[PDB]
């Protein structure tokens, strides 16, 4: 509260360290599904049930040019990622099963970097 501070975190690296866990992500053998926004013109029912799109280039261009304020924003949106994913794919499917890799494989890294 006012006045009143848990001891002070480094957190000078927190931007560096956000960018080195997407260049993981993204250099991942199933990052494919997840690189570029889903095509909304082409791909019938997405922009009607998908009301939050994210893709890693877009967290990339936002994490770039300063619009993440936090850690946890920054994971809210890799995890938006997941969860549409989820929505929208059978877990029995290449794409279904690459946002269950994907997701596992950015917690790990997650916890390991900050936790
Ligand atoms: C995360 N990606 C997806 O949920 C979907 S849904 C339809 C797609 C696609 O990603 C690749 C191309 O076509």
């Amino acid at each position: 509260s006012m006045s009143v501070k848990k001891p002070k975190r480094d957190d000078s690296k927190d931007l560096a360290l956000c960018s080195m866990i997407l260049t993981e992500m993204e250099t991942h053998e199933d990052a494919w599904p997840f690189l570029l926004p889903v095509n909304l013109k082409l791909v019938p029912g997405y922009k009607k049930v998908i009301k939050k799109p994210m893709d890693f280039s877009t967290i990339r261009e936002k994490l770039s040019s300063g619009q993440y304020p936090n850690l946890e924003t920054f994971a809210l949106d890799v995890r938006l990622v997941f969860d549409n994913c989820e929505t929208f794919n059978e877990d029995d499917s290449d794409i279904g099963r690459a946002g269950h890799n994907m997701r596992k494989y950015f917690e790990k890294k997650w916890t390991d970097t900050f936790k």
